[PDB]
């Protein structure tokens, strides 16, 4: 009769999160899990109100009532159509300064701060201004539009395996070009699903030769 | 100043549609294209009201005011977690009769008829009743949930390359196990974007050794 509600952002479906949940379900078959689509910002209130218990997000949205556990620093990639700027965009990587006059697809469409405002700030903190920004509802749609020819899109590396054809995923060479994956929990939540889900995290990361940023 | 509004269902982003739009955009750079997320049923009214001009769908939803142009018959696959029923579900394929007591994920959540009711009817027309059905918002989410361990999901073959890890895509051996991709247009629409988009279709299909069901 125990129900664990887990908030997640869409891009995490293409990474190791499904494996983490699968392992948790195997180890804890009595626990009913609800996977709930929820942005990192929206997870704050969702956690505070008891509407979710765990929140897997990608922004450093701090709150005294919330504990953030940083799991992994994922590198960012510029998604482009494979015939776009064969010479200007090297497969070895681009700096953000090179793509300022490209129509950029941001995502998702949601309460802010979110991944769109995060990607914007990467340009901003370098003194750069993208020429055109369009916010798209979800990551896979933004990638579909890149392939349809509506520009470029910065995504986490795990998005490389989203099944949209004819894209290249090019390294972003600037130092701040990472998206941290984190688990948010209520600060005074002492339920054992937290240490349990974290052990699943470390096990799955270990399988993939990833060292969690946090030691168990 | 000409704007072509194109309705599409999500799964088509992992197929040849983005290429078709990209080719059309190259050939017709003056035409502004809006890609609009829209179910096959909802496309009927959208086309009738002039809110879209072209509708790429996956159901035979007929209407006297709408012309349906069937492009491709795509085979269906059962998405499973790679460790689920190693013996019972052969990689060579399953019949729908074999999976009736599996929790099934349907998609999307939308106005009906839709892909969920379509998948249901495949069981129904064989006298079969799935033991549990849960409707999920979108295809990639249903696939994420399969990998998280919430059951199985019938998808078109092109969904095989959606980047969710640890899934197998198993043939469905029953005869009716296909999802037709079609273009819907207003019956009395004589705009040249129709013959133009169809020529793009045939060109892209040709590149991929696919013969359109309709000859140009
Ligand atoms: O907006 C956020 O809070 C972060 C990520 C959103 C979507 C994704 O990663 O798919
Ligand atoms: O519901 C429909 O009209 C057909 C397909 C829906 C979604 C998809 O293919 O992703």
């Amino acid at each position: 009769s125990q129900t664990l509600r887990i908030g997640y952002v869409s891009s995490l479906l293409y990474g190791l999160l499904p494996e983490i949940i699968y392992l948790f379900r195997q180890q804890n078959p009595e626990i009913h899990i609800e996977l709930i689509e929820c942005g990192t910002k929206d997870q704050i209130n969702a956690l505070k109100q008891g509407k979710i218990d765990l929140g897997f997000g990608r922004l450093k949205i701090t709150d005294p009532a919330i504990r953030r556990i940083v799991l992994h620093k994922e590198q960012l990639k510029l998604a482009i159509h494979k015939h776009h700027h064969p010479n200007q965009f090297a497969a070895t990587g681009v700096h953000l300064s090179q793509i300022i006059d490209e129509p950029m697809l941001l995502y998702p469409v949601s309460q802010k701060p979110n991944f769109a405002t995060f990607i914007q700030s990467l340009f901003t903190e370098l003194g750069l201004v993208p020429s055109k920004l369009t916010e798209i509802r979800e990551i896979q749609l933004a990638l579909g539009l890149v392939a349809a020819g509506e520009g470029v899109c910065i995504v986490p590396a795990s998005a490389m395996d989203i099944g949209v054809k004819n894209l290249l995923y090019i390294p972003i060479l600037d130092d701040d070009a990472y998206s941290p994956i984190s688990l948010a929990v209520r600060n005074m939540d002492h339920s054992n699903y937290i240490p349990k889900i974290l052990a699943c995290v470390q096990e799955v990361f270990a399988t993939h030769h990833i060292r969690p940023l946090i030691e168990s």
